[PDB]
């Protein structure tokens, strides 16, 4: 584990990342996509080899021996608020054991269901909050990466209403 287990948020590419793991926001059936997907394939491309799962799941494939962790969040398009719900929180569960097992002391992690599989809402707090439900048991330290200036602040402001 981390001495002292940390979360932090920056606002840059999950690609260009510091920690000892990283998170995908995946799709079900291991393609390319967009977004963070198309930025984690454009890096590290040797991890799309199986990496399909449905949704709620996460599965790892190494890249070399760098763990990229295909975690699939629901598209809100697709499923009800109160299924999407369910299986959101079900992807981040099942990131936390994936990190517990590679015995990694810190993970890069992206807001899953934030950006095209939002349904074209504001799920900042919702997604960040099962997040924190999942990782706050374990003892890597958590590097969340976002892309938005004002999204910046608020994990920010909610990372510090907790310490
Ligand atoms: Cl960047
Ligand atoms: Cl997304
Ligand atoms: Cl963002």
């Amino acid at each position: 584990g981390a001495m002292a287990p940390s979360y932090r948020v920056k606002r840059m590419d999950i690609a260009k990342n510091d920690e000892e793991c990283v998170v995908n926001a995946a799709n079900p059936r291991g393609l390319p996509g967009d977004g963070v997907c198309k930025a984690v394939y454009k890096k590290w491309p040797e991890s799309f080899k199986n990496s399909a799962t449905p949704v709620g799941t996460a599965k790892t494939v190494m890249c070399g021996t760098y763990p990229v962790i295909h975690a699939v969040g629901p598209n809100f398009s697709n499923y009800t608020e109160s299924e999407g719900d369910r299986e959101l929180a079900a992807a981040y569960r099942e990131v936390a054991k994936e990190v517990t097992r590679l015995g990694v002391n810190s993970v890069a992690i992206p807001l899953l269901s934030t950006g095209v599989y939002s349904g074209g809402k504001d799920r900042l707090t919702q997604s960040l909050n099962h997040l924190f439900t999942a990782m706050d048991s374990t003892d890597a330290d958590v590097v969340i990466y976002c892309r938005d200036k004002e999204w910046e602040k608020k994990i920010s402001e909610a990372i510090q209403m907790r310490t």
